[PDB]
């Protein structure tokens, strides 16, 4: 007899009184790339020649990850 | 007998009193890429020659990921 | 006997008192790409030569991902 | 007797065998100015808040400046 | 008796066999200026808050400046 | 008796066999200025808050300056 019975009662929580006055001001820039050949196969993930800017301000932004497995 | 019975009662939660006054102001830039040949196969993911800008301000933005598996 | 009976009663939740006063103002830029040959096959995902701007302000923006699997 | 008799027989000269293959490619940018009061009077020359690009390719472009003065 | 008789037979000269293959490629940038009051009078020359680009390729570009003066 | 009689027979000269393969590639940058009051009078020349780029390639680019004066 096999019984699998994990119990989860957890909390991930935040409080923030006021969130703001955020300034993001990058001063440009320059990028150059040279190549002759590219050859990509099974599950390649790639990024060539970027100049990318991100502002990310979540009011919460909490994460939880679970993985429940049984196997014979 | 096999019984698979995980129980989840978890919480992911947030409170934010006021969210704002966010400024995102990038000053341009320059990108150059050279190649002769590209050849991409099974599940390739690619980005060549970008100048990309993102502002992301979710009021919550909480994440939960689950995976429940049984296998014989 | 095989019983598969996961129970989920979990919550992903947010409150935000006021959301706004967000400014996104990029200053242009320049992008150049050269190649002679391309060949893309099974499940290729690609982006060549971009200058892309995104503003994303959801009032919630919460995410939940599930996967329930059984196999013999 | 007063005699004013300058003699000018001078030359300003050029030769250029071939002219070209010139590239001018700026990557944008960002400019901000704040003030409350302006007051400009006699022979003021002014420029507030600029993002200006110039390409200038004259085949000659030679200059000669003269000033001849007499006074009693 | 007053005689003013300067003589000019001078040369300003150039030869250039071929002029070219010139690249000017700046990567953007950012400028900010604050003030409350400006007050400009006799013969003021001014520039506030610039991001300016110049390419100048004259085939000759030679200069001569003269000033001939008499005064009593 | 007053005689003023300078003689100029001078040469300013250049030869250049081939002029080129010139690259000018600045990488952006950031400038900030704060002030309360400015007050400019007789023959002020001024520059506040610049991010300026110049490429200057004359095929000749020779200069001569003269000044001939008599005074009583």
């Amino acid at each position: 007899q096999i019984v699998y019975k994990p119990v989860d009662l957890s909390k991930v929580t935040s409080k923030c009184g006021s969130l703001g006055n955020i300034h993001h001001k990058p001063g440009g820039g320059q990028v150059e790339v040279k190549s002759e050949k590219l050859d990509f196969k099974d599950r390649v993930q790639s990024k060539i020649g970027s100049l990318d800017n991100i502002t990310h301000v979540p009011g919460g932004g909490n994460k939880k990850i679970e993985t429940h497995k049984l196997t014979f």
